[PDB]
């Protein structure tokens, strides 16, 4: 009855004319700027890492960010943090099939697509509320603090 579906997945369809979607720039600026990411790359986000904190932003208590690899540098790493992500998505109820032997290889369109989708997706739930992804692994100030601070100068000229 009423009481219930509190932690649930709306999903998604945008069956209709209007159609919006982002770029290889955007995509990567939409997740840089959500748990404060420096992916270069949507390929970059094979590593899952990325979707599983977001889990636990939409969907608190749904994802365990602890069993997650923000270090993840191998492939086998890759597979790991997407095994506790999956949870996430059967615990609620999610139709959206996580394509990991493929997402892990690091490839730039099988990832496009669910990145892609991964958008709408976090709006269909986001209704409008702060969330710290530093805080989830903060420990001593000390330690370097995750920052976009990249800068390549560059642009030949003759006269």
């Amino acid at each position: 009855g009423s009481s219930g579906s509190s932690g649930m997945a709306v999903n998604v369809y945008s069956t209709s004319v209007t159609s919006e979607n982002l770029s290889r720039h955007d995509m990567l600026a939409w997740v840089n700027d959500s748990l404060h990411l420096n992916y270069t790359k949507i390929e970059q986000l094979c590593s899952g890492a990325a979707y599983c904190q977001f889990m636990d932003m939409l969907f608190p208590g749904c994802v365990h960010l602890r069993k997650v690899k923000f270090q993840a540098k191998l492939e086998h790493e890759y597979i790991h943090n997407f095994k506790v992500l999956q949870a996430a998505f059967k615990k609620m109820g999610v139709d959206k099939i996580i394509p990991v032997e493929k997402l892990v290889k690091g490839k730039f369109q099988d990832n496009f697509e669910f990145i892609q989708w991964f958008k709408k997706f976090f709006d269909a739930n986001y209704d409008g509320k702060d969330y710290n992804p530093l805080l989830a692994r903060q420990g001593q100030d000390v330690a370097p603090p995750p920052n976009p601070g990249d800068q390549i100068f560059s642009g030949p000229s003759s006269g």
